[PDB]
């Protein structure tokens, strides 16, 4: 029985592949850098040496590429998906890199969309599932100079918040979360910006590790609440229900 | 000087073109049913003979179609900008069929954030420009057994109200708006479950015209306001500023 997790490679993917680790989990590992995902399997394996773990070196910006992803997993007694995989893009809109956006597009909403479809398919009947899907606080608020960014974090909350609820009227085994970080220490900032080495320690008053992220996420799934959320004023890891408005 | 309306074969944005031919406006009129575009060129010109009509048969759901139509619009002087062309579905989760889908987010996401960050480049400080996108009521609640479309108009609400305060705090001389529409008498229901003959009239106890809309539409260009939202209890059309959460 596996736990999936895309964007595996680095920062809340990987910090929750080693938490789910060391509790025993098996896991399959999904992410571009195979280097990345070979080094963390080992860690995996060091921690847990009976926990089965597949590597997928998979660029899910490609629609086809996501489709095989999950078909070639259909083998596999999956308890818990998450669409982790994303990037962010700090700039004018008048600035954007029409490439850099479009991609983000396909990995931030359609990648996780096709995913979440597929897995909801197939596993909405099963007792046991669980599907998370990882949003951000700037899909509740927008935040300045990260429009298009916020908007696919809008879009991934207001998506999962409705097939939550979706799934609690229809009865359904399978559980869906949503999970809102706020600043979390991980290559997110390097990889928007287009350069590393950004320090959240002299720069940012107020964030997590994704270490301690790995932990909110794990107490997400392990709870009643359709969402775990950042509060941005106290900093502090709240589950609670749908922040939008909901007409059922 | 031009207006350019997409989806303009049909529902709002057609009754948007004939509003505007009223007005004596030039139109590029964007859709795929080149036979909805001839006939309303006809109806335009007789309106306002001397209205100059560009027609575009393009399918928007392709990120290439998309950049070649404003490529080949970017010879005109193109005052106003509305993407308006869009598509829902009506299903759980569970039964989507992927590929509607997948178009779905095409068109209603990456086609109208394509098409507003060119224009966005190309006229923020040139005078006298407005950006309109085509949300719904439905991008500012979530609606049962909708929840994929929502999501995208969630994000069309999110990226236009970033654009517009964004563009605000800039000094742009673009105005970006954001137009949600409530049940609107159109083609949309039609399309989104794939067989016609939907009666408003019979099924649906408040709505609006799609000639009201395109007055909406019209007015909300004529105001100050970032945002037009139909209620949905009092379907009373309010302009106003953005519903989001801003982090600025
Ligand atoms: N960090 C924060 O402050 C913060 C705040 C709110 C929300 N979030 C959300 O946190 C999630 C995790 O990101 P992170 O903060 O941990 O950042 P990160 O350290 O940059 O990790 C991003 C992950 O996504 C993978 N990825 C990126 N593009 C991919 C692609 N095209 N195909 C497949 N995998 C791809 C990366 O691996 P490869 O490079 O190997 O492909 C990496 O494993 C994101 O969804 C982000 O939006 C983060
Ligand atoms: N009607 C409502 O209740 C309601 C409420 C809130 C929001 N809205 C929004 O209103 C907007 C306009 O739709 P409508 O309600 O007027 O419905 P509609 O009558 O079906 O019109 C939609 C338009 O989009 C065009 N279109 C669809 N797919 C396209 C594609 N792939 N490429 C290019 N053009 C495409 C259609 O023309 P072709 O098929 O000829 O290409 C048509 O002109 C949409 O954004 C919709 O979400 C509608």
């Amino acid at each position: 029985k596996y736990t999936v997790i895309t964007g595996a490679s680095s920062g809340i993917g990987y910090e929750t592949a080693k938490l789910l680790a060391g509790k025993g989990k098996s896991l399959v590992l999904v992410a571009r850098r195979t280097s990345e995902l070979e080094k963390l399997r080992d860690e995996v394996k060091q921690i847990s040496p009976d926990s089965d773990v597949i590597l997928k070196s998979v660029d899910l910006a490609d629609n086809q590429n996501v489709h095989d992803l999950y078909e070639g997993l259909k083998e596999l007694d999956i308890e818990t998906w998450i669409n982790n995989a994303g990037v962010g893009d700090f700039d004018l809109v008048q600035d954007i890199e029409l490439g850099k956006i479009e991609k983000m597009l396909r990995l931030n909403i359609e990648a996780l969309t096709i995913l979440s479809s597929l897995f909801v398919r197939d596993h909405h009947d099963i007792e046991g599932t669980t599907l998370v899907n990882i949003s951000s606080l700037g899909g509740y608020m927008i935040v300045p100079n990260a429009v298009t960014y916020c908007a696919t974090k809008f879009y991934v909350s207001a998506y999962t918040e409705g097939l939550a609820q979706e799934l609690q009227k229809g009865g359904a085994k399978l559980r869906a979360k949503v999970l809102a970080p706020a600043a979390t220490e991980t290559e997110f900032v390097d990889r928007a910006r287009g350069e590393a080495g950004f320090d959240y320690s002299k720069n940012v008053k107020k964030y997590h590790t994704a270490a301690e992220m790995a932990g909110f996420l794990h107490q997400l799934i392990e709870s009643d609440a359709i969402v775990g959320i950042v509060d941005g004023e106290t900093y502090e890891f709240e589950l609670r229900g749908p922040l939008f408005n909901y007409a059922g």
